[PDB]
């Protein structure tokens, strides 16, 4: 009888019930298709592995994102995702509930509707409703005022929200993060010869991303301490047998963040694009949209922010202004501590959409 | 009503029923003519002797092998190693059974045509189905990822196989053992004398290579202590009354199998055709093409390997990885051991080609 | 006192002086040592042959590519292939001139440096300059603007160039051309029991990728009709005496140009390659990317491109646009025509680095 | 209607129909004329007596032998033995059969032909065949396989055969027993004053040869103690009055066989000629060409062999091999007890030369 | 103070100071017994002759060649050779020189050592080399390439060498000519009644190979014509008073050589062991190995070759290829014309074995 938030990013796909805790199951949201002909017999082999067995058994496989950038490539996979899901996993029917989904803030519609619809016709989750992504993670904190600044692969937000209402026009979304990031930082190590160019292998790259990585404080000057002696590197340990030791780009590659030239985009870096972004509010509520920004995703993991994103912002900020950056512990299932305590509380279960009212419009209506 | 697999290799040609032991018949796979003229009436004479009593009246022909280095040499001796065997030996019907042929991996087509088809024109076995003879060796032991080194006479191969879909590309051929360390055996037997001229008398060599022989784990350093007078030669007997003494050489010989360069052939040894064909797959794999290479074939019987192959691999492979060298006992047997399983098994028996899909396309669709 | 310009490939390798046509010098590049021993005193016989010689007393050989994808393998055999070319071939010294190097555009650094400092207190070319190979290719038939794909053994590159900056990030770089080329054609042909085993001998397989060879323009519906008695085979005659006769694969082995599924690789096919960097770049730009694709390298010498590319592209390219697929003939010396015209023209002498600035920083600088 | 198997030695020729027990008619072999004028009317006397009578008349006459060491002296004797036999002897017509001969083996063609010919138009026999001496002693005790060591006066041979085919090459023939056998023992006997220069004389000596011999096994220990008083000798009467008494020389006439330096002649003897027969042929069969020793002829019929024949050869044959030395008794007819099985078995018959098959091709395809 | 170049072949051995025509001394070779006792006082009779006076006195000896089929068969006589020639012909001291010698390729080790070590023991040669037979017949016309087919009493070989060095594994030996041809010459002269028994008289043998031999260049053919009543036999005269008329034979004998069925071996003619020899070498030397064998020895005396060996490889050779088959007159001595070359020659003097250097190793180090 239970109620379900599950959440899509370009993850690391979370689900649990509502509530209490974090998703019961989470899993990196690939299928992948085998490049070869298989000869054993059963016929045994898959037409196609969904994750997790998709992340175990790569590099004989091609793994293909079935969303990208916000906006899906097609529901043929992603469907796929969902059923896989719902049947064979959470081991819960799919007249259980009423669902609580998740999108982007700008994200083209209708890219939420043949989600709802599909999703609608096929599992009959007899109700339905729509959360963004951005709103999401003040929930986690439970705080009322804040600009959120929400970036996991592979989009980011910066949504400003006053108590409690949310000035909608306000907000800027970079094509940034992660994949970029991931990509970018494959496109760097190149330069110690390791090569990483096949499908599969690339997942290995952001592993390197996990555990090696820290961001600079005062990257200009610290280039230079980085050519001396003193290790600034330390060396990973591949699947295989190899030993790669990857230094200074270390710290360069997650620095294209701010300064986004190095990819050769021109929409200027978060650095920027937060600050542009509340100045574009109302004058007096700047006072505490600053002391607020409350980070989340799973790019907010590195060592580096916030006192990077600090000392960055204080620079361009106005002066005499006081500013915490609080950013919790867990963060990568912020998002998901914010919709558990949404579906389980009064009393927004009547702007649900149930089935009755997809009988007289459908399509429209969700919005 | 029973289906048969049937091996043929430069054997040593195997057959015996669907199941489930070991090959009912094994014999030399050879045709040899009497090169000289015969007068004892009758005629009494055989034409030409088949394995096996081609095998037992040595030296009164000329041994001819019907098939040499994977690619056979002509199909007049071989149909009629394939007809005396069916119809004066295992006693069975050519429409008894749809059969089950082996090849070489890269065996130059059409060299299994010619075969299907005089046999399909000839014998009449209303199906057919070849598969290549690496695969069969993993279904012995029963294991499904591997990469498979299987050297008999006289085209060795390396096929790596994840679970379960195969790497085409990463497969490497040697046409090295095994009628190259018999050659190479009679070339440095001449050192000490004993002449090995004749056709039928090279047969007398292999037996030699068989009981003496052993492969060292350290051969540069053992070389030197082989000069000290301590025997580490056994003395064999020769089929008439010679009493031949080989030492030092005994183990020299067989090494070749590493270093051919003994040989004169640039191919660099099975030693680093493992390595090389390995790191010729995908990166993310190779945790688990390594710890399992399963040994085949009769070129394995050797008393030096694996911890030769193991102690040379480890030095040339990456560090920190854990490399079993597994490969059973019966081993001469364990391609059958594998055929015999597959046949047998559910379901594979409808992607066979029988007799009205053979009168469509014919000498192509075999693939 | 003329100015060198000398451009390392994995060719063939150039050299002629700062113009004005083309290589003074060309030769495989090579060094080879005699894996026999020698006893005809004199000594007569060198350590190493390096090219041309190297390419006229193959077999006795083992054929060793100093540079290989890109890297190069070791300087002790490049050095030596400078020495060699320096001294006692093209009758210059080594203060004669400050002189002008290419690369890839992507090799690890420090695959420069190591070349540049070793040439540099070696050779004591009193400065230098390296130019990307890229970049050079447009100079020949003086165009200011295109996309160019430089494709020769062994790495091939798709960069992008406006007028007159150029796209950094927009530039993908596939390890295909042209070893994997010769190595398939040699893994093809035996399918037609052609054995092609040694090192020497594979340079033999080159050539009759040279002359037999063409690239079809509908590869699906063309290889049902290879099939047809019509012989679509061409016969070549081999250094020996044997008599090869290649067909069908003749123009299927080249193919794998696209599609490089047949290698077992996944980076897509040059098709699709070009057409995912041009629309990296900026999406005003692409209106004068398109139509002026400017190949070059040795591996667009097929009679089959550009009007399979261009099909190719067609399809995959947006609609209503016209597209020149502009490639000269002579392109094998295409770079070079580049270069040449580079160093003697005016300013970029100052752009240089003499012996003065090596004093200073050394292995930084320069990039 | 019968068939006829006639054998010509320098015998004791032999004669007798196709089977089946042994040759109905044996005489000498010899034509004599009357040395002296005869003068007791009629004119009574014939012109030359063949044997058997010129056997039973020594003394008035000179012995002829019409052959002498394998090849024959003249034709016009050997004829007159032919006429003699068939006409006023066996009563059997000229047109009465087929006939088989027999000759050395390797008796100088064409000493075949004259003999095929003149017998061919003086007795119309309408066809013909040869089987040489050697091989019909196999068919005695009727064993396939074995080497054959024929010696009678006065050619030996020794012909290795395996099943069924013959090796024609490992054969080496001696000109040695047995007129020099019975000439040497003449030469010897002198040593105690008995003259026997005569031709016809000489008979007698061979029949001193027959009782009174016997081959040692030990000749130099032997030969020490028979200078002891104890009478190795004893006394054979001799067909006039005169009583002979011999000894010592007894025992060492025929040792001469083994060991034939005291004629004079440097070949080596049986003893080793055996062997080295043997070792001509290929190292595999040599197994059972031991152990098979079948001897024959009339010169087999020593006391002393074949024991001695082993004694000898287990000294230089090689170690661990058995060697049975089987010799029939009744071996004088060996060879006859062969031609009969040989023309009455099927099916050769058809491998005969009859008259229609000479008129085209005539002296040749006897061979 | 010269240094002495002897070439011992089973000759025929040759001697004569380092350079420059051709050996000072030449002998067939032999010792020989007297087989019987001499009464002629002083003690006057030598214990045993050995060349030349061994050559002209046959028959009163039992000759017995010291090497025989390349492995020598005693020390005993050979160094009895040696000494002879040493002191009693050349006057040449022992210390005089550093010697060299020649011995077969593939002659069993250690058959180079007891020589090597007796004659360094006894005649103190204060050095050594041992250069093997077929490399030297290079040095005659001075050429630096080919295939070298030196075939001399009683083993030849194929040696093939490129320029430089040379390749070892592609050399087929034969023990064919030269006393097998002799013998087999012996074996079928008997043929026409001539008995050649006894050792000594086989020199006569030879002779009649030398003056009456040729070999046909299209045998099969060749033969029915021979039958014609028009003598093809020339008729020799024998020592003593016999005429011996040999006809057909005498071009039938030589043609052993190719076509060794005949001897009753299983090894092909020289005809394939050249060509097979040939393509056992890399695929592109081939072109220049065709086209430049020199042969050697004295088995090449024949006036039938070489248009017989050139008709005969064409038929077996590939075709489009070009096959000059060099030979020069003079050829017997080719071999020593090499060896005075080489010793006179600088530098490989400091690749000699002195005497300090023999100390150390000893028994090794030769090789
Ligand atoms: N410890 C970490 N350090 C750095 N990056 C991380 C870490 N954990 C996860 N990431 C990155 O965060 C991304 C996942 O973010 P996620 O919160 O799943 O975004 P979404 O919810 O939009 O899918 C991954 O692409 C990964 O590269
Ligand atoms: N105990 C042994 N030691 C070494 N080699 C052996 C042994 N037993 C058999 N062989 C070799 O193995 C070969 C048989 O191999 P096999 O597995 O039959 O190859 P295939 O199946 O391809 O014919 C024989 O030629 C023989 O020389
Ligand atoms: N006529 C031809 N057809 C096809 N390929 C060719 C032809 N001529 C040369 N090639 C190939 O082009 C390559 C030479 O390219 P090159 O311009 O030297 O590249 P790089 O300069 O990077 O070494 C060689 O590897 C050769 O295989
Ligand atoms: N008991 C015997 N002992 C020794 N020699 C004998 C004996 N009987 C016969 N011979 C010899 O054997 C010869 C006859 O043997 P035979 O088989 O006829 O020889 P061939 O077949 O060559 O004519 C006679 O010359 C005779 O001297
Ligand atoms: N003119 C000739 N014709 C045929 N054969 C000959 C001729 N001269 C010599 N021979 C044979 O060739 C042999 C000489 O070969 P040789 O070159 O001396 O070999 P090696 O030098 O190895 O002893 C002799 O034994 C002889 O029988
Ligand atoms: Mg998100
Ligand atoms: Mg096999
Ligand atoms: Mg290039
Ligand atoms: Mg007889
Ligand atoms: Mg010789």
């Amino acid at each position: 009888t239970t109620a379900l938030v599950c959440d899509n990013g370009s993850g690391l796909v979370k689900a649990g019930f509502a509530g209490d805790d974090a998703p019961r199951a989470v899993f990196p949201s690939i299928v992948g298709r085998p490049r070869h002909q298989g000869v054993m017999v059963g016929m045994g082999q898959k037409d196609s592995y969904v994750g997790d067995e998709a992340q175990s058994k790569r590099g004989i496989l091609t793994l293909k994102y079935p969303i990208e950038h916000g906006i899906i490539t097609n529901w043929d996979d992603m469907e796929k995702i969902w059923h896989h899901t719902f049947y064979n996993e959470l081991r819960v029917a799919p007249e259980e509930h009423p669902t609580l989904l998740t999108e982007a803030p700008l994200n083209p519609k209708a890219n939420r509707e043949k989600m709802t619809q599909i999703m609608f016709e096929t599992f009959n989750v007899p109700a339905m409703y729509v959360a963004i992504q951005a709103v999401l993670s003040l929930y986690a904190s439970g705080r009322t005022t804040g600009i959120v600044l929400d970036s996991g692969d592979g989009v980011t937000h910066n949504v400003p929200i006053y108590e409690g209402y949310a000035l909608p026009h306000a907000i800027m979304r970079l094509d940034l993060a992660g994949r970029d990031l991931t990509d970018y930082l494959m496109k760097i190590l190149t330069e110690r010869g390791y090569s990483f160019v096949t499908t599969a292998e690339r997942e290995i790259v952001r592993d390197i991303k996990e555990k090696l990585c820290y961001v600079a404080l005062d990257f200009e000057n610290e280039m230079a301490t980085a050519a001396s002696s003193s290790s600034l590197e330390k060396s990973y340990e591949l699947p295989d047998g190899q030993v790669i030791t990857i230094g200074n780009e270390r710290f360069r590659c997650p620095e294209t963040l701010f300064q986004p030239s190095f990819i050769g985009m021109e929409s200027a870096g978060i650095h920027e694009t937060t600050y542009n972004s509340i100045m574009k509010c109302d004058i007096d509520i700047r006072k505490d949209l600053y002391a607020n920004n409350v980070m989340s995703g799973g790019t907010t993991m590195y060592p580096g922010i916030a006192d990077r994103m600090q000392k960055e912002i204080t620079a361009l900020a106005p002066s005499t202004m006081k500013i915490k950056i609080i950013a919790p512990p867990e963060r990568k299932y912020s998002v998901w501590i914010g919709g558990s305590i949404l579906a389980s509380l009064s009393t927004f279960q009547q702007m649900w959409i149930t089935k009755q009212e997809y009988d007289e419009a459908g399509p429209s209506i969700v919005h």
